[PDB]
RNA sequence: AGCCAGGAUGUUGGCUUAGAAGCAGCCAUCAUUUAAAGAAAGCGUAAUAGCUCACUGGUCGAGUCGGCCUGCGCGGAAGA
RNA sequence: UCCUCCUAAAGAGUAACGGAGGAGCACGAAGGUUGGCUAAUCCUGGUCGGACAUCAGGAGGUUAGUGCAAUGGCAUAAGCC
RNA sequence: GCUCAACGGAUAAAAGGUACUCCGGGGAUAACAGGCUGAUACCGCCCAAGAGUUCAUAUCGACGGCGGUGUUUGGCACCUCGAUGUCGGCUCAUCACAUCCUGGGGCUGAAGUAGGUCCCAAGGGUAUGGCUGUUCGCCAUUUAAAGUGGUACGCGAGCUG
RNA sequence: AUGUAAA
RNA sequence: CCCGCAGAAGAAGCACCGGCUAACUCCGUGCCAGCAGCCGCGGUAAUACGGAGGGUGCAAGCGUUAAUCGGAAUUACUGGG
RNA sequence: CGGCCGCAAGGUUAAAACUCAAAUGAAUUGACGGGGGCCCGCACAAGCGGUGGAGCAUGUGGUUUAAUUCGAUGCAACGCGAAGAACCUUACCUGGUCUUGACAUCCACGGAAGUUUUCAGAGAUGAGAAUGUGCCUUCGGGAACCGUGAGACAGGUGCUGC
RNA sequence: CCAGGGCUACACACGUGCUACAAUGGCGCAUACAAAGAGAAGCGACCUCGCGAGAGCAAGCGGACCUCAUAAAGUGCGUCGUAGUCCGGAUUGGAGUCUGCAACUCGACUCCAUGAAGUCGGAAUCGCUAGUAAUCGUGGAUCAGAAUGCCACGGUGAAUAC
RNA sequence: CGCUUACCACUUUGUGAUUCAUGACUGGGGUGAAGUCGUAACAAGGUAACCGUAGGGGAACCUGCGGUUGGAUCACCUCCU
RNA sequence: CGCGGGGUGGAGCAGCCUGGUAGCUCGUCGGGCUCAUAACCCGAAGGUCGUCGGUUCAAAUCCGGCCCCCGCAACCA
């Protein structure tokens, strides 16, 4: 698909044990880096806000190239941790969760045509005061812009260029601020779906330490590695759910 | 210029095998029978089929078809 | 306030809140005379040395320079010692 | 001895407010309007990629261009400063069609109704309330329609303020 | 100063 | 209510099994599915979830839910500080 | 919230909804005190010679690769397991092979075991040629060795020192 | 199971040791003093050759006799005059020797030639109260060959503890 | 019988009390194996704590005044009854 | 384009006025101190002063040209 040959943005955040829950973080940053080198993928890193004993509690990355997506498609979810850790004087198996986002690119085509044709521009007499001029005058123009509905009024000077100006540029804001709201509330409705509560709960994949297991809870799958899966080489977990995915 | 005629057999052609087949787009834009036919300019079909023009015959039988230079005009040219 | 090109219609002159820019200095020498010389920019070769330091050769011709922003002029040099 | 730089230099020596103002004037010079033009605005046309299951031309139409009007903002000050009262509202209207409805037709991407677009046609009609002083706009409900403009953005020797 | 959670 | 016909012929389920409180193992997941009146289990050797076997209890009823009293002398007059 | 008092701040009386199976008081034993008293250790004081500045040797973390085998990873890991990695060791990887097997036992059949040598292959192996043919005779068999076939199994330096 | 590669890779950091940065020191000659050990598919006298690592021949010893095995710092004499220098020895090239089937990744040793960083070390940190620290040499386990590591022995040998 | 007066239901108007839901916004309360900041209380908790009151500060809290030990130390001063 | 402020480690400022020297702070990396983090200490990198030309014995500085960032870019009757 066309969409699946897209880039990707990366979100790895931090859920139950925050101490922890960054160095899994930091350790999944270097789990798909050590996966993106394999195969040639650019890495570069836009933000990533630090822990307290190492790691980070949230990463943002973009991953470009030639079909990032349709191969990460599968990674929006959670994690669970049965460690030994290190940030600890007893010695005992502590459970952790760490939320993984994946994006698409979308790329932003922004700034449609203001189009004076659909604009209705009305230029009227002002209200206020000082001058005969208000009264000769007009000095007032309202424009409403038809496929969204959006009116600016302007009755700043006593010359309507001068308020033209005023006008489209407070067009041009008001629908720029419309477009990007919109935007932002589709990334967020998406984020919130794809980003559960952050909780010890079951989403879809297991990290199991002690046990040498990794079991996720679509497909189930037992290998028992844990040491070519830390670095690099993901084929085995992500290629069969793409394999009973493609049969939907 | 009008008028009864013709305007073919493989071309379901190889093409991305779901089909583009004279006429979506690719390129090739063959060759025979030949009074004549472009492997096609348009209409119409999922594609066909079909309908015209290209061109060639015949009745017909005198002038006709398309460009350049300009003069005077036509329309665009609707107010309180 | 003053200087330089156009505006400005081939003598002089000529206006606009016209189009481009500068000056309110400097010089005991950068002035006078005499004597002598011709650059800029490229090419080749050469120890540091490299696109550009200096040297030798070749092209080139006053596109260089004339203290200063611009015009005219300059080898008989007004340029350089 | 003067950046007396307002630089042919009124004093050696000087900033502001007047809507409390006042006088001699000016359309030599502005505001409101009338006048000239039409950069702008509105409308019409030429070309054509393209949108439209095919298909530029049912309806639109980029990139470009040519015209009409004097309805908006504009430009110049031609008339007015020994006086032309301007906005909005009430009453009273008049005219042009670039027609909102009614009427007669053409195309349609018009099965009928309901439609989109275009031509002729000004004979008639062309809202009621809240807000805002507001023209205008939004809302609520009708209507067949809630037309655009000119007439000193009509009308104060007709009326408020 | 601090060192969150699974006897 | 009594007599005769035929043939064991037509007639057994429900809850619980860690403690309170009567009764034990195996298999399947794996702080997940889930149970629970309280303490609470399940984090890959579960007498606590699901299934099987076995047992326990009650019986044409068995568990759950709802209400009253007792235990509760945790409303104390009997019978508290 | 309501009533009353007060100039105010506010005071007096005084609930309900909801959550939990704890909250509390006394006292015992350990832990700790930047609480006190006492005592000890190169613990502090005094000095000596070092490390950290340089090169080499070794090990670890990290990075890369086919693996850079695995464990140890605060004192109590880091010239540690390893009292010694060219092959061997090797538990890792690449490539080629064997599967009742390299190693332990049972059944049936066949063959002294062994030695020398040659061909192909990286070699394991595959294909051969000679020689030797005994220790007890139920002599259809033995006590070892070797090859074939089937099942029991063997094997694992694979996981769990929770 | 076999052949090869890897465990020795390398932009970086740490731990532990050796050699140093020199004149109580380097070089060359002469010379004195040890203990503890190991040895037979081993130690390997003596003689000869090679500048050398070692090679050829070949006694003795499974051992208080035989071998490893000349102990070094220490002493005398000569030189070096405080310079990155006659200190230090990394790295590199050539020719080599031992072992092993094979020394290229990846062993040890010797010669020639080159001969860097380093001129006493930042924050900070370690061990020691005696034959101890510090310094110097030797042997063994591992092992066909392969340590500065480990174990063990000996020579010189302080200072401080109020 | 009819009329008229007195009692009088349904209903209407005016003004209050009480109660139940709803109401933009705002305050405090309770729960949440992870979020940010500070370490205020438990040792003399590193400024002893607690209570009442007034003020201040992002916040545990701080400061002043009054009360209480539901607080340690009292072989470090010197000299002692 | 016109006007103004400028271009100094990764970043913010001194230092330009008034020339003789590249400086401070935050930040990055690495090592200590602690069982570990924070704090604290030490060491290293980092800019030639946006660039070019001219005066000067000497331009981070004085002046001019070019590039880049930000702000003001026609209004009050």
């Amino acid at each position: 698909d066309p969409d699946d040959e897209r880039n990707a943005f990366l979100e790895v955040r931090a859920g139950t044990g925050g101490d922890e829950a960054a160095l899994f973080a930091g350790d999944l940053f270097r789990m798909y880096s050590r996966y993106a080198e394999a195969r040639r993928w650019r890495v570069e890193i836009m933000s990533a806000s630090e822990g307290e004993h190492g790691g980070y509690k949230e990463i943002i990355a973009k991953i470009c190239g030639d079909g990032v997506y349709g191969r990460l498609k599968f990674e929006s979810g959670g994690h669970r941790v049965q460690r030994v850790p290190a940030t600890e004087s007893q010695g005992r198996i502590h459970t952790s969760a760490c939320t993984v986002a994946v994006m698409p690119e979308l790329p932003d085509a922004e700034l449609p045509d203001i189009n004076p044709a659909d604009l209705r521009i009305d230029t009227f007499r002002s209200s206020g005061a000082g001058a005969q001029h208000v009264n000769t005058t007009d000095s007032a123009i309202r424009i409403t812009h038809l496929p969204t509905g959006i009116v600016v009024e302007c009755q700043d000077e006593r010359s309507q260029h001068k308020n033209k100006a005023k006008a489209l540029s407070v067009l041009g804001a008001r629908i720029h601020a419309a477009e990007m709201a919109k935007r932002q509330q589709a990334e967020a409705s998406t984020r919130r779906n794809l980003l559960g509560s952050g909780d010890r709960s079951d989403r879809n994949r297991t990290y199991n330490f002690p046990q040498g297991r990794v079991t996720d809870h679509r497909i189930n799958l037992t290998l028992y590695r844990l040491d070519e899966v830390m670095e690099g080489k993901l084929d085995m977990l992500i290629e069969p759910i793409i394999q009973e995915h493609q049969a939907d």
